[PDB]
């Protein structure tokens, strides 16, 4: 029923690039989902605890949502862009395994989802 510690957004010792895909993540893709009037629920880890979950991360084990990845990208965590793209399929992925097929959670998530593979489409070459 409690949280753990979140995602790390900061590794010193993991190498780093800043290359044309991952600015493309951060300029287009993060930013278009983050905008969304859906997103809100995705902005940032999820607090078992306030939204009284107690089983949340008894059932999601690799947990991801948009602020760490905002924080990822803006903090050049990333070597490459399929380490990120990772990342925003682990989030939706985790919605859909935990949640009730049908809810609103899940309708947000795919309506985020529609948006992340129409831009990852248009992924630039490097």
């Amino acid at each position: 029923s409690m949280n753990p510690p979140p995602p790390e957004t900061s590794n010193p010792n993991k190498p780093k690039r800043q290359t044309n895909q991952l600015q493309y993540l951060l300029r287009v893709v993060l930013k278009t989902l983050w905008k969304h009037q859906f997103a809100w629920p995705f902005q940032q880890p999820v607090d078992a605890v306030k939204l009284n979950l107690p089983d949340y991360y008894k059932i999601i084990k690799t947990p991801m949502d948009m602020g760490t990845i905002k924080k990822r990208l803006e903090n050049n965590y990333y070597w490459n862009a399929q380490e990120c793209i990772q990342d925003f399929n682990t989030m939706f992925t985790n919605c859909y395994i935990y949640n009730k097929p049908g809810d609103d959670i899940v309708l947000m998530a795919e309506a985020l989802e529609k948006l992340f593979l129409q831009k990852i489409n248009e992924l630039p070459t490097e």
